């Protein structure tokens, strides 16, 4: 059983993902994405072993037949997901940039000597690092795992395989309290003119809290005008939203597909309709009716109802979103809304481990 991601952090938090070149992970169709975790010998989860790009089904080397069943097996390349830690928190990231070197380490003697086998849980030499693996039913092959033997490969990590995502207090975001806010602030698809724009629709009300108010307007307005402009350019339906009704040609499979999640940049991962939780039922209300004029003095009637109700029913901005993580006092928790980095940033760097 692998630990889920603990939840809480008094802070903003960063999680990292790296996928591997070099090897591939064979399992039996429709397994679990985790097969096993890396941890401290204190017992502290540091990164998760999950299989990640489909590479087509499994074909057990003819020369290393050993009587088993690998019937319907698929490929993966693997990726190495962190448990989230807190981002001021130098040890716990450095702890983890040296677990996922150690574990490449381990990998290269791994295809080297016991080329198509399951990881073995063990400690690493030195002490620090244990791997337990949670999925047995798995084997680790050098390349593309069509071959018996490796090519003598070094597994490595790289830039290309990298991504990093932040949690920060839904609150904060629109207040460029923090370098990480600012950071996520900078994202080309955030408007911070529509807070001031807000403040100016809501004279005349008497706003519980109008900054919170105008932060939540800006970030939900700009999700939404966002996914709007994205919509029109790969021609995603969303809802009851047709882009052939407006002669837009299909050039993506959803909200999911990688290239529209590249074209966001810095691709939120919470739920949209969480963030009207941190106002009050009158606050939200005065937000939520302030953004159908947005989309409706940019796109069609058609496309504003729909992007609109979307988010209004709960719909994520790209899948499944991490809807559950908390900052601030334990006792009181405050909602965390996520960001992820499709590709790592300058400042995001030293988060990253690095092949020597
Ligand atoms: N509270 C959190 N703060 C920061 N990052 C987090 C938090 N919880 C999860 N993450 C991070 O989310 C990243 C990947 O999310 P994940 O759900 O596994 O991706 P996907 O489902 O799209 O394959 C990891 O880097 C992980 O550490």
């Amino acid at each position: 059983a692998t630990p889920d991601f603990p939840t809480h952090f008094p802070k903003s938090s960063i999680g990292i993902e790296n996928e591997l070149a070099g090897l591939v992970v064979a399992m039996p169709a429709n397994s679990a994405q985790k097969f096993g975790y890396v941890k401290s010998a204190q017992g502290d989860a540091l990164f998760m072993l999950t299989k990640d790009m489909n590479q087509g089904s499994y074909q057990r080397p003819p020369s290393l037949q050993d009587g088993k069943n690998y019937q319907n097996w698929q490929t993966h390349t693997v990726e190495l997901v962190s448990y989230p830690c807190e981002m001021d928190d130098k040890a716990a990231v450095e702890t983890r940039k040296q677990a996922m070197l150690w574990l490449a380490t381990h990998f290269t003697t791994h295809i080297d000597q016991s080329n198509h086998q399951p990881l073995a849980p063990i400690q690493s030499e030195d002490g620090r690092f244990v791997i337990e693996i949670t999925n047995a039913k798995h084997v680790i092959a050098a390349g593309n795992g069509i071959s018996a033997e490796s090519q003598g490969q070094t597994i490595t990590m790289t830039p290309s395989g990298q991504q990093a995502t932040v949690g920060v207090a839904a609150k904060g975001f629109g207040t460029s309290a923090t370098p990480e806010l600012r950071l996520l602030e900078s994202a080309p698809w955030y408007q911070k003119s529509l807070k001031s724009q807000f403040a100016s629709l809501t004279s005349a009300e008497n706003l519980d809290d109008k900054e919170l108010a105008a932060n939540v307007f800006a970030y939900l307005t700009s999700i939404y005008l966002k996914t709007a402009e994205l919509a029109k350019k790969f021609g995603i339906y969303i809802n009851e939203w047709d882009p052939m009704s407006e002669q837009i040609t299909p050039n993506a499979n959803g909200l999911t597909d990688p290239k529209v999640k590249n074209a966001w940049e810095i691709l939120p991962r919470t739920k949209p309709s969480k963030i009207v939780e941190i106002l009050s039922k009158s606050d939200a209300k005065a937000v939520m009716k302030h953004i159908k004029p947005q989309l409706q003095s940019r796109y069609s009637e058609s496309l504003s109802k729909n992007v609109f109700q979307y988010f209004q029913d709960g719909g994520e901005v790209a899948g499944h979103g991490i809807n559950n993580a908390t900052v601030g006092d334990k006792h009181s928790p405050e909602l965390a809304i996520l960001f992820e980095f499709r590709t790592v940033p300058n400042e995001l760097q030293s988060y990253l481990p690095k092949t020597e």
